[PDB]
């Protein structure tokens, strides 16, 4: 039965040069470990607040660590990064893919996943399939086979959407999860900045396990989405409307089908999935306007209740 809240974490980048040279004072104010205040305004509260100075490692421990242990326990997970362009979504989700200090969530999840698996007992054998694809103008494009540029969404026995005909790499080590991502990153350059900022890159890790003697199986999808600019569109709207029709709930029946993304994330947004959104904000007043709508989107998101089961 379970019933639990979409966690929501807030990560502010620091000021970059454009700003620091142009002056720019640091607008946001951090009280305790869960609350931020902008100027004289109302104070926002989230599951965590994560200033510029917090490390990748600590961002991981705060937002992701737990979602990993959920997937190994048979639950679906999903983390994603919402926010405006330049706000630090990719740094949080990916980071310097190969630096152990500067590496983001996906590589860390990769390592954490296999440290757990390696330590487990000989029976219960794991298969892990990953896939990597982006979205551009309501169209899915495979990052492991750039031949495929228009995959369709379908539904399983439980009437829940998945992407079909998606290349699948099989992995037995963190290092392979890395080369898969690197493949994808390369494939992209069969084209680019403007492109990336306005594509949604979705990285999917499917983990199936089976206790061999007892023959009982657990399973979970783990979506790790790096969303596009939510600034002032198409795909984010559906998500927002799909994230608006739920602070109230009741009889609304969310559009979901407004976009493929939402259709894929159906289960993440009011289904059998532990979901944790990371919202990324600039600390500059230049950007204040968007920072607030971001925060709105966040604050709203925390109201939603995922009903989750072991799968
Ligand atoms: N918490 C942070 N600490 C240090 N640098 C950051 C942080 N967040 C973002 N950056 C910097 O900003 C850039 C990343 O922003 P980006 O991930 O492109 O935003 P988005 O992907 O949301 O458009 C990088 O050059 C990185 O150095």
């Amino acid at each position: 039965p379970a019933e639990c809240s979409i966690k929501v974490m807030c990560r502010f980048r620091p000021l970059n040069e454009a700003e620091i040279l142009r002056g720019d004072k640091f607008i946001p104010k951090f009280k305790g470990e869960e609350t931020v205040v902008i100027g004289q305004g109302k104070p926002y509260v989230f599951d965590r607040v994560l200033p510029p100075n917090t490390t990748q490692e600590q961002v991981y421990n705060a937002c992701a660590k737990q979602i990993v242990k959920d997937v190994l326990e048979g639950y679906n997970g999903t983390i994603f990064a919402y926010g405006q362009t330049s706000s630090g979504k990719t740094h949080t989700m990916e980071g310097k893919l190969h630096d152990p200090q500067l590496m983001g969530i996906i590589p860390r999840i990769a390592h954490d996943i296999f440290d757990h698996i390696y330590s487990m007992d000989e029976n219960l054998e794991f298969h892990i399939k990953v896939s990597y694809f982006e979205i551009y103008l309501d169209k899915i494009r495979d990052l492991l086979d750039v031949s495929k540029t228009n995959l369709a969404v379908h539904e399983d026995k439980n009437r829940v959407p998945y992407v079909k005909g998606c290349t699948e790499r099989f992995v037995s080590s963190p290092e392979e999860v890395m080369d898969v991502i690197d493949e994808g990153k390369a494939n992209r350059h069969v084209a680019m900045n403007e492109h990336s900022s306005r594509s949604h890159s979705i990285f999917l890790i499917n983990i199936k396990q089976e206790n061999v003697e007892t023959e009982k199986k657990l399973s979970g999808k783990l979506y790790l989405v790096d969303l596009a600019g939510s600034e002032k569109n198409k795909s984010l709207s559906a998500l927002g409307n799909v994230i608006s029709a739920l602070a109230e709930g009741t009889k609304t029946h969310v559009p979901y089908r407004d976009s493929k993304m939402t259709r894929i994330l159906q289960d993440s947004l009011g289904g059998n999935c532990r979901t944790t959104i990371v919202i990324c904000c600039s600390p500059s007043v230049f950007n204040e306007a968007e920072t607030k709508s971001t925060l709105m989107f966040g604050q709203r998101a925390k109201t939603i209740k995922n009903t989750v089961s072991v799968n």
